């Protein structure tokens, strides 16, 4: 028994339309649950609602399958406009709704999947300005913000700064984690453990990911990642599969046994 | 125990003119012996001599430490004449001699570290006709003829076919295998063990390479690697580590440990 969780986009072809419900996502739950999973991370938030239900109820349904609503993943670029203005305030209307139904909800975390390479730094530096404002408002709310990576993020800006250390150096700890994606980074040519000895304590989620299922492909050391994960400061963390050698319920089956099979995956980190 | 190989490009800085010797590797030997290596691959080979020794004399060098002569990095490249005409008979002395020397020194392999990509398929094809030749002529002396990678054999030839995979397909069995770098198959966004399951039976050689030391960086795969093993091919694994987070003989033999202590890495795979 380990607490695990997993990325609600790993599903997402198992969550279709059935009778009037348009995203028809508990039976996805149960079967998360009888796998052994112990928490989610959403990944459909819209206008106060998730997957199209209220915070409330689909807290319950994941409650009632005795598993923990933990993180989403949602946000909102900053369009071209906005970019050039410095002004966010619409943005940051649509951020007040979403912190607050993300703690309806129960979410310990928030965090944005996906942020472009800036063409300039100054662009990087109102990324920045963003992302600090948005961690603010969600320590307000007791809420934890949070930043995944993709592999674009270890390309240079202006063949000065990494885009993901740029990011880092540039904002409040208690504004902004990093969720740390493990095969992204890996893809990126990054080493995870010396980011994590590079930038301790940021490192508050990782996404155990891999092409497939988790510990399948050999392009990624999951054993030198558990084994800093003190140093890297993981409270959590999510399995994401998006590539299936099996049908997608087995895939993320075998992913977690995997992981609970590994003595070096501890039973809790938070 | 068991049957590890080192690669001695590792401890070049450890191997300098001293004293009567243009190249001192005693010394460093011994210290690898000590460690616990039970086999070298050799990356000095010119007109017959090893680190600038006869072959004899190598050999008794490394077996008085109680290693073996397991395998070596050397190859002759084709001019432009001869890539362009399909006329290899020059080059073929060289290996005449290259291949006597070899076995004397009491190799069971000798690899080809580099070849680069080609400009057309026409000219991959001349260095497959090459490769095969030359393995022809190893497997008539008893030796087993390789081909080490980097990151660059994982571009398409042509925009058509992918060099690793085009050499494999038109190359002989038993006159061609692959000793994989995992590591520069990690960083060509390739999966070892997706070529494993692709090329059963063609990867009788690992090189066992990371960032730094050996299962540091979390960015190779090891456990998923070992387990593929025989699907592979796997007959022997050779250390390689090329950067350093501390002293060298420190960093190879820190490599060495991760390697004994994983339950996933056998005693012997020959
Ligand atoms: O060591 C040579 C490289 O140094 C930098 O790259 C390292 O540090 C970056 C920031 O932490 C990482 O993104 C990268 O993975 C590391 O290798 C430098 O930016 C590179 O140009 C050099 O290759
Ligand atoms: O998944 C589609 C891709 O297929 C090829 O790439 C895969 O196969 C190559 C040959 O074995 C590998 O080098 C590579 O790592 C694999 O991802 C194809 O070359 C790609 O263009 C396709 O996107
Ligand atoms: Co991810
Ligand atoms: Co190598």
């Amino acid at each position: 028994k380990k607490d695990i969780g997993i990325q609600l986009y790993s599903v997402r072809d198992l969550i279709g339309s059935f009778g009037r419900n348009q995203h028809d996502y508990k039976p996805v739950l149960k079967a998360l649950a009888d796998m052994g999973y112990t928490s989610i991370e959403a990944a459909s938030y819209n206008d106060g609602k998730f997957y199209g239900n209220t915070p409330e109820e689909f807290r319950r349904d994941v409650e009632a399958v005795g598993m923990k609503v933990l993180s989403s993943h949602c946000g909102k670029g900053l369009s071209d406009e906005e970019l050039a203005s410095g002004d966010f305030s619409e943005s940051m209307k649509w951020w007040d709704q979403c912190i607050a139904a993300h703690k309806a909800a129960g979410m310990e975390y928030i965090v944005t999947p996906y942020l472009p390479v800036p063409k300039t730094l100054k662009e990087m530096q109102t990324y920045c300005d963003y992302l600090n404002a948005i961690g603010k408002k969600c320590r307000e709310a007791g809420i934890k913000y949070g930043y995944h990576n993709h592999a674009h993020e270890f390309q240079k800006i202006e063949d000065k700064a990494v885009m993901l250390d740029y990011m880092i150096e540039n904002t409040d700890p208690e504004n902004l984690f990093i969720e740390l994606d493990v095969y992204w980074a890996v893809m990126g040519k990054a080493s995870p453990v010396d980011y994590f000895h590079k930038y301790p304590g940021r490192f508050k989620m990782l996404h155990i990911k891999d092409r497939r299922e988790i510990g399948q492909s050999g392009m990624v050391g999951f054993d030198a990642i558990f084994e800093n994960a003190k140093t890297a400061g993981v409270e959590n963390i999510i399995v994401e599969v998006e590539q299936y050698s099996y049908d997608v319920e087995k895939s993320v089956k075998l992913s977690l046994d995997y992981l609970l099979e590994a003595p070096f995956v501890k039973a809790s980190y938070s």
